[PDB]
């Protein structure tokens, strides 16, 4: 049970309204064939243009929602529109692209899924909400086949080219005009009460209808979004690497550790309450600080409430000592706080789009992350940049120009002149600092954090 079979029956129903007199008895092999392509009995690794949800989530980088809009059908132009905020508009004969034929519009539709998924995944997943008319216009752009390689390198192919009957991955398809061997899942098939507006709203209020194919090819991706990812949550599945994954997971663990570890030093805190990750080791395993854990898996759907985090009936007392929050997401943190909060904002190949506000960030997993709240942080302030470390002064084992810099927080920089060692070590701590802010973390502390406690720490 790997892939979906084309002997599964398809709920017709939702095509009714343009295609009338559709048989309610529909296989995906029937269904294909009607949407006039031949898969002449291929054991060559398309066993289906559809999916299971499994599979679609197994691959939601390649997640592209597709709609069609009838504008006046064989005799009508049709309104293409993607969840990229794209619109196209092929004649027969929130960006909105006049009337043009299919042999132009087709040029364009690989060339904005080759920009957008090239660095995401090897393939695309058209996303839909089926009526009709999007899957009868796919015979006008898609082609289909057995698997192959790209032309150009070792990557599957995505696009075919008519001009030179070559093939192309997302990265080589420059000039390419047909999409081949997409996938895509129809969300009406997992059993919805009414359109698609009423079940996207019940969730989200982000992405409004302004009535174009786009806002509907928006609002089935974030419906996709919600159904997988936030209502239900599978941490188990694994994603492959296509960035600095392991380098910013690596900068966040650094990050930790220094920026714990001096707020022990300047206020020394008597007890540290961690709240989050069940898994959480001590960050600062040398810290006197009385250490406690309190397990919240991360939250999906909307920021942990406070008032539920802590009270009803533990150290109790909250309030005693601080309390760190490493990407655990509250509505409000209190004002003793140590905060890492992801920022859905950011623009990354690792973060996604997102249902109401928030973004599926998918790094080794999918994270579904609630929308980014200012107002989170209106008892703490900004955490500036600062490197801490009473090692010693030992170079050991790349050449140098000096640091000067008032943030080196070190006993030769006290002195007066930082030595090799933590000039090398700043500099690796301040790129990897960037890294995780780049990446789209931000980082918060109590008012009274002041690294000008953290000098006498060397006497
Ligand atoms: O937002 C991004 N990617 C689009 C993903 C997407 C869009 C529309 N419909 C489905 C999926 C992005 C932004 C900045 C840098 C890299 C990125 F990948
Ligand atoms: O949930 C995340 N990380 C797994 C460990 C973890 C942390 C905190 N609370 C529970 C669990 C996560 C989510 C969004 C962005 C970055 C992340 F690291
Ligand atoms: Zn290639
Ligand atoms: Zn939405
Ligand atoms: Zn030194």
């Amino acid at each position: 049970p790997t892939h979906l079979s084309v002997d599964t029956k398809f709920k017709t129903e939702g095509l009714c309204v343009d295609i009338p007199g559709i048989p309610k008895d529909m296989t995906y092999r029937r269904l294909i064939s009607m949407m006039g392509f031949k898969m002449n009995y291929q054991v060559n690794g398309y066993p289906n243009m559809f999916i299971t949800r499994e599979e679609a989530i197994r691959h939601v980088r390649a997640w592209i929602g597709f709609d069609v809009e009838g504008c006046h059908g064989t005799n009508l132009p049709l309104q293409l529109g993607f969840s990229t905020g794209v619109n196209l508009v092929a004649v027969p004969t929130p960006l909105m692209y006049k009337g043009l034929p299919w042999n132009v519009v087709r040029i364009k539709i690989v060339q904005m899924l080759s920009d957008t998924l090239k660095n995401l995944s090897d393939r695309v997943v058209f996303v839909l909400w089926a009526h009709g008319f999007e899957l009868t216009s796919m015979k006008y752009f898609v082609k289909i086949g057995p698997e192959r390689t790209c032309c150009l390198c070792d990557r599957r192919a995505t696009c075919f080219s008519t001009a030179s009957d070559t093939y192309a991955c997302w990265h080589h398809s420059i000039g390419f005009d047909y999409v081949y061997n997409p996938f895509m899942i129809d969300v009406q098939q997992w059993g919805f009460t009414g359109n698609l507006q009423s079940n996207h709203d019940l969730y989200c209020q982000v992405h409004g209808n302004a009535h174009v194919a786009s806002c509907d090819a928006i609002m089935t991706r974030c419906l996709a979004v919600h159904e997988c990812f936030v209502k239900r949550v599978d941490w188990t599945i694994e994603y492959p690497i296509i960035g600095d994954e392991l380098k910013i997971n690596a900068a966040c663990r650094k990050v930790q550790h220094m920026v714990v570890k001096a707020a022990l030093l300047a206020d020394k805190f008597p007890v540290l309450h961690d709240i989050g990750n069940p898994k959480a080791i001590k960050c600062v395993p040398q810290a006197d600080v009385e250490w406690k854990f309190y397990d919240a898996q991360p939250c999906s759907d909307k920021a942990y409430k406070i008032e539920e985090l802590f009270y009803s009936y533990h150290s109790d007392k909250f309030t005693d000592g601080v309390c760190l929050f490493w990407n655990c997401n509250v509505d409000r943190y209190p004002a003793n706080s140590i905060v890492c909060r992801f920022d859905t904002r950011v623009l990354s190949n690792l973060n996604l789009p997102g249902c109401d506000g928030g973004s599926l960030y998918v790094n080794k997993h999918a994270f579904h992350t609630p929308a980014f709240d200012k107002s989170a942080f209106v008892n703490l302030k900004q955490l500036p940049f600062f490197y801490y470390s009473d090692s010693p002064c030992e170079s050991h084992g790349i050449d140098y120009v000096p640091l000067k810099s008032a943030t080196c927080i070190t006993r030769c920089n006290l002195g007066g002149a930082v030595c090799r060692h933590h000039a090398n070590e700043y500099r690796l701590y301040l790129d990897a600092y960037n890294m995780m802010i780049s990446a789209g973390f931000s980082l918060w502390v109590y008012k009274q954090f002041d690294t000008y406690n953290l000098w006498n720490t060397f006497t």
